[PDB]
């Protein structure tokens, strides 16, 4: 029955594997990437007509009937996104008259205009001179002077925010303006009677920061700022030291772009770091078959490869399958062996983690590290020496990364400061990197493969963490994946692997929750709205991935031979394509709950296989 | 008569011009470049067997009958050079028995062995573990803390020494040892009864430094060095900021190599700066037709192009010659527009100088800047806007670079501290960059082209400088060229161009000196020994370049229609080759008086043409 499905799924995945032996599916986000890229090019004065064209087809293509753009497919119109896309188009050549421009423009106005956009959006517009810098939250270079153990020092922010802050401080220090030609000026973004509904700091704004900000903008106007030169250079050097190998910065769109702008400000366009940083961009671009061109918010080669293996293995392929060995060898050459920013909290910890992308040594994440090691642990590579050795390093690194609450974060340890969440500047996404349930889950699942059970203190401290975090309905929040189905699946799957008794009450209370949301079509689905409106928890169109997750939670809980269980399997078997793959017009990945969503291209193929592979195991 | 000579010389130069429109002749030095490269590769663990082979052919090729190597062709055996070449070969594969190894080894021993070599040589050997680090002059990272106006701060050293110091401080901070395989160990470098004749600090060693050094080596042994981490990082960042565009550092062999080693020490082999720095090396390498491979101490594209133009122009070609325009346009794209280390002394000075090599913005030198501007001033480019503009920037820069004595240095202003010359570490070449006669001369000649005469204060202050520096015999020392013929020519030529009366006494006393050294063969020549033994002043085998220089001094002094004058011309006319070029088996370029000599490949073709072009002008 399901066998034929698996056979097709397997041969498919194997056909997607690159020559080097790794898998790499594109990452989907929203048009702000491409939109901001257009502006960046204008800033750096490097506009390629032909590319602008490809970027135009894309933008329009992504626009919806109402003439707006959303964060995820089938999502509500987003002001910020739409504003940036609007400005982008108008710059490329669109006239404010054309239908697309008209519809989008009207949506923007009906929202209070530009004054309702996030800090970033207003900042970008500020950079081109379409918005006063004075009305933009201030971040001083001086911030570079705060010590390791001081309120608001760059190491209190999450890795993804840290770099951005350092880069921007230099930019805001100079508050540069790169004028747009008249044809692109967008004053119409102000023409609106609707009251501006401004967004506030994530965790709420304290009058202190509010004042402090007003203070900064004032000090900004003085004719002399003592030690600012030093402050700037401190930031520059900080960047110069951590530039990724591919020329990026952290392997993410934000800092990379701002870092390049900062260098342009400091007349360093002929310096190696900038050059390498510039041409590095192409690697993240993507030619679209319909003529468009998109820029990836980040790349997931390692991540994809890791899950790809675990899936193919759990599916059936030999632990020494010559094709899976290509992956094993590849993964071993990826392991990081040098101190990263995480070393600031664990100086006596030995490097051994892995990164999300290709070459990003200063920022290994616990998630990848766990999945990679675990994946390797299920293989038989020619050189048992390095396999044995590597796993050990990674293992020990993961352990030494465990936070105080027994949980695991993504990049840093106990990065749980609550101070940064109140700054005026931080009004978008997460700013700190505290421990999460899904990351912790994957870790336990990893150790589990080795055998380490509940007896070991480390495991228990974590389990306790998860138990305390479980939601009233017995569900688990999904941090880097949409959402409760994603989390619950991970946890249960983990707990099952660490020896815990699946018969437990809270465990059962979880499985029930799963079966309780199984859509009529047999599969499961959860819309990204489940981050905003609690009514969508476990609700949404069924997707290959989300179905596989809920399917794993069941197989782990012993209910593999159940109705809902066998039903969900049917879904996957049926909805499968002739080539063996699966389609997924929806996003199941999460960047920042309620603010940034991602589309993991491989998920629709990997998880369904992994789930089916495990179902075939329960029989 | 000479006409046919010129026509052939011109068409020849034009045939050497690259497509982009610039000239670029290889730069010759000594085997220490290649020898150290071999060690570097070993250090970075990147040895290419095939390359080692090419490097071996070269090394042997350069070895003389006695089995030694010298700094210049036809020069006395050099210990340092020979030692490094010996170690290099033995590493590549040579056995201490083979004839070449035998002769060289004996010479080394007859000199007191390794204990008689320069600091660098012992340091390199220290890096591979063939010499105790303790016996190597110490240079602490802490040096990075000295302020702009403090004794021995990095800005008291010459640009070429500065970078090296910063890079090395990190290396000496860790005192790493990269062991050589047994087959390469060179203990035999100690086996000698001869008393070790150690070289001392350039300007003599003060017991203070001697003590201070002993102190540093002691502090080096402590279990804790407060703020050293910071000191190191201060040095690293300093390097990361000034890395050249081609991946080098200053565009010279020394710092570049040490900088790469320093990065290797700091586990930064996967960092962009290191990668770019590594592959950048290839650009300086050179394939030799006989199988060998040499590495250039530096590259002279700009320098060559500049003189090439002035020669072709003074020769006859139209100021708008389509071929000379390729050069003009090219040169304009070279001008630097950002602050360099020179800005530390002239913060309110606007960038406008040029560099010696292709892409080296942080280190423009007065010499190139002068020759380039002047060269442009003799052309008619399509865009008189930028030609006019560029010249002005460069001109004003040169002016603002003039030192206190009215003379011009090479890279910095008043870089005349005498303190660094006494440090134990500085026992090789120049360490400071004070004003010189030849540089000042070229500058005056430059302004002269514009018309600025002795009336202008700047010119007078300089002329006074030259007058005070003139030697008893009315000759002028040659700093960056061998030697008195080189200097005298420059000065006289300059003074003539700035309006000065050539009939003056000191001027005449100079010309006489020239005619007085004309060899029998009609031409002039000066051996590099003229830096060590004053008996060689103006003495040596005749060379195309040196003849052209002395020939210019005469043409400028009005004695163009003289016997010696017409005689020297005959030499050039006769000694010319069928293709129109000229041969020059001797070095006429100077790096560091008595310690480092260079061979400028283009000199033998450019100067002879320029001189003949000017002779044809006197008629
Ligand atoms: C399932 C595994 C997840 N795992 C932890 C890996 C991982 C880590 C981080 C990312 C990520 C990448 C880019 C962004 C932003 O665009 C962003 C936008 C705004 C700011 Br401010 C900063 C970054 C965000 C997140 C994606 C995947
Ligand atoms: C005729 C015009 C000259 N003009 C000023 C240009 C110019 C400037 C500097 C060079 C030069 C290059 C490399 C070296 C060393 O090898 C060296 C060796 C030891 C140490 Br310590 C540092 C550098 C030396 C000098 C060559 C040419
Ligand atoms: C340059 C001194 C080398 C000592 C560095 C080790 C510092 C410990 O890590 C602390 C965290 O800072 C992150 C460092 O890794 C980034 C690259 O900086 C270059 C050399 O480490
Ligand atoms: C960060 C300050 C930016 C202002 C630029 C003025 C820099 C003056 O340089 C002082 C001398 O140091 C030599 C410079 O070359 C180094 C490049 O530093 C890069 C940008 O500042």
């Amino acid at each position: 029955a399901y066998a034929r499905t698996l056979d097709r799924a397997v041969e498919y995945l194997l056909s997607c594997q690159k020559d080097e032996g790794y898998w790499w599916g594109p990452l989907l986000s929203n048009v702000t990437m491409e939109a901001e890229y257009v502006l960046l090019c204008h800033i750096l004065d490097r506009v390629d007509r032909d590319r602008m064209e490809k970027i135009r087809r894309y933008l329009l293509h992504e626009q919806r009937e109402d003439g707006t753009w959303a964060l995820y497919p089938g999502g509500p119109p987003d002001l910020d996104t739409t504003i940036e896309a609007y400005v982008a188009l108008k710059y490329i050549g669109m006239s404010r008259d054309e239908e697309p421009m008209q519809k989008a423009l009207r949506f923007i106005q009906s929202q209070g205009g530009i004054e309702s956009s996030r800090v970033f959006t207003r900042m970008w517009l500020a950079l081109v001179g379409e918005y006063p810098w004075e009305k933009v939250p201030m971040v001083p270079p001086e911030i570079m002077f705060l010590g390791k153990r001081m309120p608001l020092n760059i190491y209190e922010f999450g890795s993804w925010a840290r770099a951005t802050v350092v880069a921007l401080s230099i930019v805001m220090s100079r508050q540069p303006v790169f004028p747009l030609p008249e044809r692109a000026r967008v004053p119409e973004l102000y023409e609106t009677d609707v009251p501006p509904r401004r967004r506030g700091a994530k965790g709420g704004g304290g009058w202190i920061f509010d004042a402090l900000d007003r203070a900064l903008h004032g000090y900004q106007k003085l004719s002399v700022h003592p030690f600012r030169r030093a402050a700037e250079i401190r930031a520059l050097d900080w960047l110069l030291e951590r530039q990724a190998g591919d020329g990026s910065w952290g392997g993410i769109q934000p800092p990379w772009f701002y870092a390049l702008i900062a260098l342009k400000i400091l007349d360093m366009t002929q310096h190696p770091a900038f050059i390498k940083g510039w041409e590095g961009l192409e690697l993240y671009g993507v030619e679209l078959d319909y003529g468009g061109w998109m820029f990836q918010a980040s790349i997931s080669p390692v991540w994809d490869t890791g899950l790809a293996v675990l899936a193919l293995r759990a599916a059936g392929l030999p632990a020494d399958h010559d094709r899976l060995v290509k992956a094993g060898e590849w993964l071993l050459d990826r392991q990081i062996t040098v101190p990263g920013d995480w070393a600031v909290k664990r100086p006596n910890l030995k490097p051994g983690g892995f990164a999300f992308q290709f070459d990003n040594v200063y920022y290994p994440d616990v998630d990848d590290t766990a999945v990679v090691v675990w994946a390797l642990n299920t293989l038989r590579l020619p050189d048992e020496r390095r396999r044995r050795d590597a796993m050990t390093k990674g293992f020990r690194w993961i352990v030494g990364m465990q936070s105080s609450n027994g949980g695991w974060g993504a990049y840093d340890v106990d990065n749980t400061s609550d101070l940064p969440n109140h700054i005026p500047f931080c009004d978008f996404g997460e700013v700190t990197d505290p421990p999460s349930e899904d990351v912790t889950a994957h870790v336990l699942e990893c150790f589990g493969s080795f055998g380490y059970d509940d007896a070991w203190k480390v495991i228990r401290r974590a389990v306790e963490y998860l138990k305390r975090e479980q939601k009233p309905d017995g569900s688990w929040f999904g941090r880097w994946g949409v959402n409760y189905l994603y989390g619950t699946g991970a946890v249960v799957s983990a707990l099952k692997a660490v020896g815990i008794d699946t018969r437990e009450p809270y465990i059962q209370k979880a499985l029930d929750w799963v079966e309780q949301h199984q859509n009529p079509d047999g599969g499961w689905g959860e819309d990204c709205r489940s981050y905003e409106d609690p009514a969508y928890a476990g609700k949404g169109a069924s997707t290959p991935s989300q179905t596989a997750w809920a399917l794993m939670a069941l197989i782990a809980g012993g209910r593999a031979e159940s109705e809902a269980a066998r039903r969900g399997v049917q879904y996957l078997v049926e909805t499968q394509r002739p080539d063996g793959g699966w389609d997924e017009p929806y996003y199941t990945g999460t960047g920042f709950p309620g603010d940034f969503y991602l589309g993991y291209t491989m998920y629709r193929h990997v998880f369904p296989t992994l789930a089916l592979g495990r179902y075939k195991q329960a029989i």
